[PDB]
């Protein structure tokens, strides 16, 4: 497998949900950002597995579950059984990871992208290692009830540019974002 990854649009105050749902109204765009990073494999005959708790993978749509193009993992340690749709459900994320390491799932995955929500973002953020966070900066407010915590620029380096990703600002519905990607390595 490949390197490991994190996903995410926050607001301007760290908002990254509301009621089961995102805060902001649907952004085409930001959507289709997130379907390209989550599905580009940067290696022939792999596939990425997106890896996310309950919540998140019920605030997907039921017509786009599973993510197309990818390995959706889900993380419960209640459900007796594994969400219709998913591929694989695991009861802690070092058990998620550790199953990326089988020699049959190794040479079938790629990156692994960590897609939410709070609590498996927090956990994936001070696992030490390599990893990146791609964060879609939302340039407004938005009432929420689930966070994103705010990033240690002592720990992430905010990269100047990363291949395929835009840096202009850019505005859906009258609401502007950009994109950044940030790194550590400790
Ligand atoms: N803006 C964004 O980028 C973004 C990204 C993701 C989500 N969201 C939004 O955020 C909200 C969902 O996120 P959330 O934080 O409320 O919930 P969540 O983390 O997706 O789901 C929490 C549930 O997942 C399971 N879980 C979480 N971490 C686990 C772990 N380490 N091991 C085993 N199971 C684990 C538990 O399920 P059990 O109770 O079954 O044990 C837990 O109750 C929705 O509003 C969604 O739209 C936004
Ligand atoms: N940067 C960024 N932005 C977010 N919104 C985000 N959301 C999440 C979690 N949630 C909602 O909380 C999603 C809800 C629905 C989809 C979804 O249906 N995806 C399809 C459709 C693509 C299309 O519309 O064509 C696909 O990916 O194929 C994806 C995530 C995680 N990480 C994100 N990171």
């Amino acid at each position: 497998v490949g390197s490991l990854n994190c996903i995410v649009a926050v607001s301007q105050n760290m908002g990254i949900g509301k009621n089961g749902d995102l805060p902001w109204p649907p952004l085409r765009n930001e959507f289709r950002y997130f379907q390209r990073m989550t599905t580009t494999s940067s290696v022939e005959g792999k596939q990425n597995l997106v890896i996310m708790g309950k919540k998140t993978w019920f605030s997907i749509p039921e017509k786009n579950r599973p993510l197309k193009g990818r390995i959706n993992l889900v993380l419960s340690r209640e459900l007796k059984e594994p969400p219709q749709g998913a591929h694989f459900l695991s009861r802690s994320l070092d058990d998620a990871l550790k199953l990326t390491e089988q020699p049959e799932l190794a040479n079938k995955v790629d990156m692994v992208w960590i897609v939410g929500g709070s609590s498996v973002y927090k956990e994936a953020m001070n696992h030490p290692g390599h990893l990146k966070l791609f964060v879609t900066r939302i340039m407004q407010d938005f009432e929420s009830d689930t966070f994103f915590p705010e990033i240690d620029l002592e720990k992430y380096k905010l990269l100047p540019e990363y291949p395929g990703v835009l840096s202009d600002v850019q505005e859906e519905k009258g609401i502007k974002y950009k994109f950044e990607v940030y790194e550590k390595n400790d």
